[PDB]
């Protein structure tokens, strides 16, 4: 009837495009479920329902609250290079940025779903970050230096330890030039005579 028609006209607007109304029977509250873009939109719908003398229950989630939740979870789990935005589907988020190969294996999309209530899915567009260790070892092997130098990693400081002679010093200098051209100033390679 009329009031239901008025409510459904509001639900046909873009702010309420992810809200569902299940009509009650006699004497039960009207049930509205789904998603809204932010809490402000929820409050406006509440206002509208109350002005029609409608008894109701809202079971709605804010996409901005899902997005902020996901940001908090990524932060507390030590992920720093990831930006969270909305995906095209209701209840879905999107990730951009970069992570290491090892960390990608943690299946962060499903992990975010476990940690963020009402998250229906994640479109994960992050790329794989530079793997400096892997490239260093590839270069050492490519140049026949992998038995001359031993790699010791402490944070972003990588020591190449060996019994340094003139050959090894000049080979190190070439390796370091090549490494720097690709990675800039992180991590740093130090030559260490032992």
């Amino acid at each position: 009837q009329l009031v239901e028609q008025e409510v459904r006209r509001l639900l046909a607007t873009a702010a309420y495009k992810d809200v569902v109304l299940t009509s009650p029977k006699e004497g039960e509250p009207w049930l509205l479920t789904g998603y809204i873009q932010d809490n402000h939109a929820r409050l406006s719908l509440q206002n509208f329902l109350e002005s029609h003398g409608i008894p109701f229950r809202l079971e709605l989630r804010s996409m901005e609250e899902l997005r902020q939740g996901a940001e908090f979870i990524l932060q507390r789990l030590g992920y720093h290079g990831i930006e969270v935005s909305l995906a095209p589907q209701a209840g879905w988020l999107q990730l951009n940025g970069e992570v290491s190969e090892e960390i990608q294996k943690q299946k962060i999309d499903s992990l975010l779903q476990a940690e963020v209530p009402g998250l229906l899915g994640v479109e994960n567009k992050v790329r794989i970050a530079p793997n400096q260790r892997k490239r260093l070892d590839a270069l050492l092997e490519q140049f026949g230096l992998d038995s001359d130098f031993t790699v010791n990693v402490k944070g972003e400081l990588i020591e190449l330890r060996g019994q340094v002679n003139d050959e090894k010093l000049s080979s190190f200098n070439q390796l370091q030039q090549t490494f720097r051209q690709e990675f800039g100033n992180r991590p740093k390679l130090e030559l260490v005579n032992v």
